[PDB]
């Protein structure tokens, strides 16, 4: 019962309960949602973290990049929430570039075919993601994905940068597509979380001086956020998710939500 | 009952029934808000147009170049809500550029006194009303105003696109402000809405080709918009206010929402 | 001889030789510009510091503010210049916010007279002076005006900040009428330039912390330039200026290039 | 003589003479720059086309997906402008995405390998030819990608407006890197130009609702820009790519200059 009630919803993106996802995922059951649940490599894994789910959840595996995967979940999601049953909502919580596209290894030092798969995963997987789900969803549709602002450049997140970029081009083109469904497509534009990779990244896996940066990154959104930033809480970024996932932001898609403590749009 | 339960919300902006703040204040009170309206000249005009609202909200009168009435406000304001009681909410609905600064009269004509006035109901009484009602508000409070995407140039809408760019500014220095209080503070971007006003520049009230050059405008906007734009229901517009006026979207200030069909993301 | 060789072009804005028009002026002068200059209040003062530019050029008393001043501009200027020649070049190097509009003073303290005059010199003098002037433009001539980025909210600079929104809109529009000529307006988005009132404000002149932001702005500015960028050296943006006024960004108006080290683009 | 006098400049990009990169090498050659061209697959008609330029320019082969021509490719450079030269100036015109990544082949149906590709030539590449040159570029130095706006979605641009959103991203980090090495990084957004491939795709190649769109495209330019747009005159790009290529333009990186007439500056 509440924002979501009724609503079924497809939320990719759990790895760890501190997985964005899995927050999204909470709240949006919480909020009555009906979920469907896609999970990349480790499905026993991911299993036994949404078993913490305040509701139960089909999981299905989904491997942005297996093409057979794409080809068949439509029809496993509508095994899953029942024939002549529709998806709402679809969260895109995806994200991925290898080592060498980020932190201290040199910008130039990332091999194309590193850099391709990270896009592969994090930008092209949205319009994959948007292909397979659409055919299955109602009217009156959301389609969220997780974005950090690639606006400028930062240190460390290279080409998870440029991958963002990326993703915020195909977003808008997805908007297009899913247009024609009734279907909103939108992204939300997080504040750094601690994330189980960005804890890593912090503590020096992807160098030093990378971890250094993103912890500089980290200290200055939340100065200058006007309402902070606490990148220890999820909440405010699948609370947004949810915003979007509802009836309550109808006139908006191709679009960006910001849910970075305002830190955008604050230079100082 | 329901996204807006138990929040006291001031609306600014009614003096028809087709305002856009008519619309706001009426999904507001479905949504379970209580109200406070405010209102510039015409109060018994005023209060008669919000008789209609699904529940009665107390009216103050509020010429927002008016010093006195300001600093009268937030008094007023808890006259009618009651005192120990705060502002959960406010909504900035006002708008005026002279009509020297608009339509078919040449940009460079309008006088600065007009401009200027324009300026200071279009985008400086955002942060006079933050000023009288942010001491009234309430730890995850909210403002609201609204903005038409000033980002690039347009025809006929001159000094008010002038006014609009002002505004997005000053709503940025108004979250800096409203973050201290626990307040975010946002403009909502709509589309062009078919206002009274409107209707009559269509019509040509500010000169034919202004009137040809809207209507031009109108129409891009739902070809663009990939989920189209009804210029003629401000419920979409109505619902995104509330979207920010809830804690639906606590992560976000000093920010716009586009509530425009998503047209602004698409070029053709 | 070079850049600007044979160009006729005013520059407004010298009040001081650190004044970044004094060395936008050197710059256009040993390029071959022939100059006008306009000088607000004291010009027994900007006449003797003119001195110093390598060349001669007619000083004319330009107040933005006065009606008079701006009606009688253009015959002026073709006095200045000699009859059947036009301006080639125009620079807008002007800006003012009464101090209430700035630095510690509250931003919501800043009365609608003080923000208002700031907005009259600050933006729509840049309309006011496309409109002395556009008659007596040639085709291929250049419009410019000096920005801070206004696009995120900063300590301090306030209701300069806004006053800088509205000079973007206004160029938006300014291009519009400018496009008519065959003339290009744009605006050149310095770095923060250490001018006399720059050093006053870092030294605390507009309060302390409002200082101490100033100076860690400026920091920050150079360390996230990759070209770094030095407030001391107003030359870079003159040079920039000259870039505009030439024939070598023919193809952009309505615009603002960014001559700020590349400071924008990156976000640590 | 003139602009770029004494400036030594690696063109990428002509494969016709009406490449882009054709005029970047007329204009930087007619002021003075001395030209390394470099050419993609048919280096015996590249060498036939650049046989009109007003110079003689050294052509280099470099496929920007071959990992040995960009190994190879900075000892050939100084091979053809000698020992102890170095290049001020780098130009990369360099572009291409799939058919299916394009006009009428529907998004969603772009296979990711063809997207890659075309991510590659277009975005990945400007890294590539960054990490190649920067080792023989001098302080001063100024690299230039072409770039079309990429910010908001277009039909049939598909994919290759997701490559420049791409390519804007790694802008932005490039500007990062050659900073070290006092060089500037920066992209020029043109407008529509009437290149072959264009032409192809305005005459149907790639579907006539896609032809039929991008006529529209050209002729809403054209309408918007302030001082017009003329797509079959690509020399206020090649100025404007020249102008980057300077010295008039030292504060200025990461960035992208719009040679596109003004249209992105208004809506309507
Ligand atoms: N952690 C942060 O500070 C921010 C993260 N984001 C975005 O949030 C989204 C979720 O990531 P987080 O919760 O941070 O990290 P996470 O590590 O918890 O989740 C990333 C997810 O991507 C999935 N994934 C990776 N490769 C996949 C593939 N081949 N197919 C299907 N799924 C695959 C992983 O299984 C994982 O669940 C990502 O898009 C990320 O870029 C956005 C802003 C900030
Ligand atoms: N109509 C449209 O297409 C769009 C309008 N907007 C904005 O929506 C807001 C509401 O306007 P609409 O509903 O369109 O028009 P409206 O005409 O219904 O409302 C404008 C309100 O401004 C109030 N106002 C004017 N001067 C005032 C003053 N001195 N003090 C206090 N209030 C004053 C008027 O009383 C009126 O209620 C305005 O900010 C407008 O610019 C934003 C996007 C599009
Ligand atoms: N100093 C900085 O860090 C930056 C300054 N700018 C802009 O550069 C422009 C020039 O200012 P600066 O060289 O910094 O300061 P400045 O103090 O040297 O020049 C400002 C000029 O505005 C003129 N002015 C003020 N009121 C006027 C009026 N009523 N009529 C005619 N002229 C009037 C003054 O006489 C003065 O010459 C201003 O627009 C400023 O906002 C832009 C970015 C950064
Ligand atoms: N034509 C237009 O309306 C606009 C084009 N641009 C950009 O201008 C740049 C130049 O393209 P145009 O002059 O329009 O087209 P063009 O077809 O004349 O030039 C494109 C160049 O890319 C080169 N190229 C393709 N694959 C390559 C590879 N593997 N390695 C090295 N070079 C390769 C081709 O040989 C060709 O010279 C491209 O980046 C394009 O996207 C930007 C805005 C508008």
């Amino acid at each position: 019962t509440g924002l979501l009630d009724g609503k079924r919803i497809l939320v990719s993106g759990i790895i760890t309960d501190s997985s964005i996802a899995f927050h999204i995922a909470r709240v949006a059951q919480e909020q009555g949602a009906q979920l469907v649940l896609t999970g990349f490599d480790r499905l026993r894994l991911i299993q036994r973290i949404t078993d913490r789910l305040p509701a139960k959840a089909p999981l299905l595996e989904l491997d942005v990049q297996n093409e057979e995967h794409l080809a068949s979940l439509a029809g496993r999601v509508t095994e899953a929430i029942g024939a002549g049953n529709k998806l709402d909502g679809v969260v895109h919580a995806i994200g991925f570039m290898p080592q060498t596209g980020m932190g201290i290894n040199p910008f130039f030092d990332a091999p194309y075919a590193d850099v391709s798969k990270g896009i592969h995963i994090s930008a092209y997987s949205y319009a994959s993601m948007a292909k397979a789900l659409l055919p299955i969803m109602n009217p009156g549709g959301s389609i969220v994905g997780m974005d950090f602002d690639p606006s400028r450049a930062m240190p460390a997140y290279n080409w998870m940068t440029v991958a963002k970029s990326a993703l915020e081009s195909v977003n808008r083109f997805v908007a297009r597509e899913a247009g024609k469904y009734g279907v909103r497509s939108n992204l939300v534009a997080a504040g750094p979380i601690r994330t189980l990779a960005m804890s890593a990244i912090v503590g020096g896996a992807l160098g030093e001086e990378a971890g250094a940066q993103i912890q500089l990154l980290e200290e200055g959104w939340d100065q200058r956020a006007p309402i902070g930033w606490n990148m220890k809480d999820a909440t405010p970024v699948a609370k947004t998710v949810c915003a979007l996932l509802s009836d309550w932001l109808p006139a908006t898609t191709g679009d960006i939500i910001y849910a970075d403590g305002g830190a955008h749009t604050q230079l100082l």
